[PDB]
DNA sequence: TCGACAGTGAGACA
DNA sequence: TGTCTCATGTCG
C-alpha cells in the first residue's frame, strides 16, 4: 500500500487511499442507505440528581456484548451491518489491526465542523482510523501547547475513500479539527474505528 | 453536567 | 462593505 508520512513533533499520522472511486461511490451509497444515526428527540437523561447528554447525530456499531461509556453513561453499539464489516476488513488488510467499534458521523455540508478537541482516551488500547467518504474536507492538525509556544499546523484533505490513521502520539499533544468550508455543500461521512478494551 | 454548537470580534481580501 | 476564516457563551 502507498501511504504518505504526516510527521512532526508529537505527530504521528498517515494516509491513504483506500478505495478507488468507483468502490467509494458504491460504499457511499450504501452507507447513505444503511446507516441509522441517533436523532436529536432525547437529549439528556438524569441520575442521581446529575444530568448527563446522550449521543446524537452519529451512530455507533460494533462487537455483540461490547460496552462503551458517552457523557458518562455506559451505553451498547449496533450490531455490525455488511456495509461496515467490508470497509472493517479493509481496514484491518492494510494495518494489521483489528477493531471492535466505529463511530460514524455525518456532515452534511461544510456547515457543519467540529471544533477542536482531543479523543476520550480513557476507553481506548493504540491507532484510531478514520475512514472518509463523500465530500472532500480539510482536517487541521494544532499543537496543545500553541498560549506557550509556536508550533507548526498541519492541514489535510480527507479524500472521498481515504483513511486516516492517528498512532501515537499524536492524540496526546495535538487537537483536531474539522473546519467549517462554506464553498462546500455536498455531505461527508466519517467512520471512525477503535479497539475498546474488555478492561 | 459538560459536550456540541451557537455566538462573536479581529483580520484578510474581494 | 460583504463574506469568509480563525480562535467564549449557552443550554438541554
Ligand atoms: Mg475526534
Amino acid at each position: 500500500m502507498s501511504w504518505r508520512h504526516i510527521r512532526a513533533e508529537g505527530l504521528d499520522s498517515s494516509y491513504t487511499v483506500l478505495f478507488g472511486k468507483a468502490e467509494a461511490d458504491e460504499i457511499f451509497q450504501e452507507l447513505e442507505k444503511e446507516v441509522e444515526y441517533f436523532t436529536g428527540a432525547l437529549a439528556r437523561v438524569q441520575v442521581f440528581g446529575k444530568w448527563h447528554s446522550v449521543p446524537a447525530k452519529q451512530a455507533t456499531y460494533g462487537d455483540a456484548g461490547l460496552t462503551y461509556t458517552f457523557s458518562g453513561l455506559t451505553l451498547s453499539p449496533k450490531p455490525w451491518i455488511p456495509v461496515l464489516e467490508r470497509i472493517r476488513d479493509h481496514v484491518s488488510g492494510v494495518t494489521g489491526q483489528t477493531f471492535n467499534f466505529v463511530l460514524i458521523n455525518r456532515y452534511k455540508d461544510g456547515s457543519d465542523h467540529i471544533c477542536e478537541h482531543r479523543d476520550d482516551e480513557r476507553e481506548l488500547a493504540s491507532p484510531i482510523a478514520s475512514v472518509s467518504f463523500g465530500a472532500s474536507r480539510d482536517f487541521v492538525f494544532r499543537h496543545k501547547d500553541s498560549p506557550s509556544r509556536r508550533v507548526a499546523v498541519v492541514r489535510l484533505p480527507l479524500a472521498h475513500g481515504s483513511l486516516l490513521m492517528m498512532n501515537h502520539p499524536t492524540n496526546t499533544h495535538w487537537y483536531h479539527s474539522l473546519p467549517v468550508r462554506k464553498k462546500v455543500l455536498a455531505p461527508r461521512v466519517n467512520l471512525t474505528f477503535r479497539k475498546i478494551l474488555l478492561g
